[PDB]
């Protein structure tokens, strides 16, 4: 056991215009987390293709991931950041965290990752969106196989958190 | 125990361009709510970004939400007011909601929010589109989780009620 | 006990530009209608929200229904029909539903109705959308809740029925 | 009962610029064929709204029958061969099947019946596209109710097929 | 026996502007394959139209395929290439494994298929587009039946693998 249910992980890494945020689910066989996999993959509109995350061509990252992006994708230039140092990153991100033990090992042939994908269009320099999307998405992981935050905890520091956006 | 299936709640809230209008459906591990949840988050289209509801990044709220917009996006201003202002409202109603008992704590882990939001292209005021939608969302859980309207006090009262749009 | 599985329904009714036609689902707890009132709400699109239908805001009409349209809506004018005169009609069959018996009442906090509107681009009269769709909308529940039209009965007269918008037939 | 289960159909007839081709899967109520019926009912988009099969308003077709375009409408032309000529075709092919038993009469209430239609944006004859569908239509029933081309049949004849848009 | 849960499957094959990369996903009756399968048949969009794979119109391949682009269709030219060469590559990729065994003959009545092709804006030659389609298919088939690459076989060689548009 370990990861016997889908668990929803995310983080916010980085800064400048290559700051990452990414919006995570994962699950075993037979749960929401493979279903969403199948019918997300199945499904592009213009502006949003979500593909395998993968290390490189013929070499998917196991747990089998599923990327999709937040920002519309207009061009070839948002189109390679995403499936470039963005999905080198997740997939990177994936596997470091099977070889580590996060995802155990033995559960890693039968799990579904899905990451939500944010690049802003103003993004330029690929190693931070690589760097960032990695560290990003590790962390998601690493959060959403705990069940972190809990709710407990979200609780207790909810008046002390500062949202970026917020009116105040 | 007490929020065992899947139910709806909705609520209009406030004034001016900045009125909230919630539409919103809560439900365990295991509901359709969790389905719709993961097959939300995966699938973005133009002028339509579903994402995780925050407190502030790396602090979202628990149970796990998920946030979609009724108005299209065009631009930066709107989506920021989506995933600002909007976003910590419905965050922290939902927070807030726990906190007060009205979602039980010991459920919260394991149940998902799905919450529609509605932000005229005309709303200005942050403050405003932050309080409204804290309200109407902390409205529409209090109604959900208690199944309310019940179906019988809809029917006694239809005929008084009065559609703002409605031509008769 | 009564509506036990997912029924569909469609009725056609009124005339002129404000002409509705319904294209509807209902289906109890537990059910694809269940399902796709879930998946439904949270899918939006340009020039397609789909929203829960209201008698009015604050008061959704129950069964919890969800409303979307078939023709593009491109501005305010067509939103507001379609979210106006048009979802109060929506609501009130729903209720009056209800309120008659066709939809039991005790069976109406655990039912999901699913409900395709139609709205001309050049309809102009609200009047007519309200009650057009009220009118449509409630015969399309009333031949859902009872799987009608049976198979057997559209067999029967399938040779006889005409199309509006077919070659011949 | 006979269809206990999901089956695919599939048919090419005509020719001209009416030519029909029909991609369609039929199934039983608790089957995936019911569930993407009612996922497909409730999700239009631009250039694609699927409705219910009618023999004409007021009568629809049974077994339930949802129908969609492969080609994006763009006007008024194409919506109405979509939803006249070929939505009658498609209907009455629906219904002939039960009147002739290729669709049991007593299996008819509880199947659902998903129809792709193909209508390229130079058709221009509506007798065609009514005649053609309605052919292309009850073709593939006939072959989805037995589950044809069964895929030794396939497997067998895979080398003598000609696609008209390979290489070779 | 042989394909009793979902694999998913991935391969790249081919160079210049032709070059082939295959997503897949193949599961039996009854799994999120099946499912997927059926949502995805009905929901097409502008630009994304979704199709059963044949191997010729009148000779779908078996088991049941559904073919989606990754890659927006704008025009006709785009449209035939994806339902013309790729998909007869496609279809007889699907074909041919069930003769060779890899996917089991009696099994090939009760499995469905889901391929995301990819074909790049500039792809010229049907002839390449064609046999590049159909090796990759083949191969991600091959590598989903196996449920192959395994987790440890990618664990032990990520950090000597080089993707094209991120590297590191
Ligand atoms: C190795 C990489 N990662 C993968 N990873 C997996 N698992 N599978 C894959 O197939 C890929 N590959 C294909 N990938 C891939 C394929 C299609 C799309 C979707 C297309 O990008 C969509 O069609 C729209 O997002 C673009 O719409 C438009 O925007 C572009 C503008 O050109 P420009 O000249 O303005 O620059 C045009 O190409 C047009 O299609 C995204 C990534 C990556 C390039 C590439
Ligand atoms: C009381 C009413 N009923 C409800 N009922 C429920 N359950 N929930 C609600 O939030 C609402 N309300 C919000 N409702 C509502 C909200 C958004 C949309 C759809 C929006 O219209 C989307 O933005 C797109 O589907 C269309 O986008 C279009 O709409 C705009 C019109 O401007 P205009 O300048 O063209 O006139 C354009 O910007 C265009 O992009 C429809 C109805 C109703 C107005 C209103
Ligand atoms: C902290 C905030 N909340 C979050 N919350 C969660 N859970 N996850 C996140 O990633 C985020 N963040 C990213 N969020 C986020 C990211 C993308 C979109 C969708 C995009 O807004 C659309 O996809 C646009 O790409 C298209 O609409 C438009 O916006 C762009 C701006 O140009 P301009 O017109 O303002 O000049 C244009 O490209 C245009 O296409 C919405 C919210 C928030 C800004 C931000
Ligand atoms: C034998 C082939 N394979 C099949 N395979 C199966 N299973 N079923 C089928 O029906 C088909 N056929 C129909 N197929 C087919 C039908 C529609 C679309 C999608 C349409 O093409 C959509 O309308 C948009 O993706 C295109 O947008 C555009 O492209 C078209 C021509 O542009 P152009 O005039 O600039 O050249 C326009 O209609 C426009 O809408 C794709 C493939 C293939 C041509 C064809
Ligand atoms: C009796 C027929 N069959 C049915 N069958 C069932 N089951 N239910 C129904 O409601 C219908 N009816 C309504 N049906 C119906 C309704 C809307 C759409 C969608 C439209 O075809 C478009 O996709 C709009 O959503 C976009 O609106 C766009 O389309 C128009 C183009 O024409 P134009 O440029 O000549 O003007 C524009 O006005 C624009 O607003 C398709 C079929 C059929 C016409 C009609």
């Amino acid at each position: 056991a370990k990861i016997t249910k889908v668990q929803v992980g995310e983080a916010l890494v980085g800064d400048g215009n290559e700051v990452a945020h990414i919006d995570l689910i994962i699950g075993p066989r037979g749960s929401p987390a493979e279903t969403a996999f199948c019918n997300g993959l199945v499904n592009n509109k213009h502006g949003f293709t979500s593909l395998l995350a993968v290390i490189a061509p013929n070499l998917p990252c196991k747990p089998n991931t599923l990327m999709f992006n937040k920002v519309t994708i207009n061009d070839a230039r948002q189109a390679v950041q995403m499936f470039g140092p963005a999905q080198h990153g997740v997939a990177m991100a994936v596997q470091d965290a099977v070889a580590e033990g996060i995802i155990p090992a033995d559960e890693a042939d039968d799990l579904y990752v899905l990451v939500g994908v944010f690049i802003h269009w103003e993004a330029a320099d690929d190693a931070k969106i690589q760097k960032y999307n990695y560290e990003a998405t590790k962390l998601s992981i690493q959060r959403a196989v705990n069940g972190e935050p809990k709710a407990s905890v979200v609780t207790e520091q909810r008046k002390s958190a500062t949202h970026p956006f917020a009116a105040n």
